[PDB]
């Protein structure tokens, strides 16, 4: 039963959530869905036989998101990486009446360190 | 975009986790998945013409676990609560190549450090 791929970075970035292609099947059942924390996860862009190669869900403006999408391929990107970026990421292809993740992604920013000037203290990492 | 149920709970406690019937449109594509904290979710448990009116993933025994599944409820039950248990669990119903996850819970346990003799130091917090 996979791990969820744990990855941190901080604002400004621009991070890649791989999900593969390879063993995958019915293209045009293929998925990614966000999920952010504390919240049910919605779908969030599909395949799409395509150039680019997929099509964000309809309730959806963020010029920040793309995909590289061919043979091999079917990642997320995100350029720049601002914070309610933080959530995670599962990749899925609905197949049956079942949808089967074959990976996703946790992508939680800071940590935190930010110029000395505002706030409590201690560090830290206790 | 709608919000897990917080389901803080005890060690021992007995938990049931909702999902309404009221709102689906077939439910012969209407599940439970359930992702243990950092992993990938997991189709768990689905809807079944049958007495139970459920049926377990091939993958999963556990006699805790059961529904109760009739004309309004698809409702996740779990007898002693442990630990491992925990994670977070959505119902979403499958539509044509989406899924579409109605609710969800994230249940956590107990709350603590239940216990006395813990701790390096503090107190607070947080």
């Amino acid at each position: 039963i996979k791990e969820l791929h744990v990855k941190t970075v901080k604002r400004g970035e621009n991070v890649t959530m791989e999900c593969s292609m390879s063993k995958v099947t019915n293209k045009n059942n293929l998925a990614w869905y966000r999920q952010s924390f504390g919240k049910v996860p919605q779908y969030f862009v599909r395949y799409y036989s395509s150039n680019s190669g997929y099509k964000f869900a309809e309730g959806f403006k963020d010029s920040r998101f793309s995909m590289t999408v061919n043979d091999q391929k079917f990642d997320l990107n995100i350029i720049g990486a601002r914070e309610d970026d933080g959530g995670e990421y599962f990749c899925g292809e609905v197949e049956g009446i079942i949808i089967k993740f074959t990976s996703g992604t946790r992508l939680q920013f800071e940590g935190s360190n930010e110029g000395s000037k505002s706030s409590d203290g201690e560090g830290s990492s206790c």
